[PDB]
């Protein structure tokens, strides 16, 4: 899986 797409969501502001 992505790590990124978990934290895209807080990542991301």
């Amino acid at each position: 899986f992505l790590p990124l797409i978990g934290r895209v969501l807080s990542g991301i502001l």
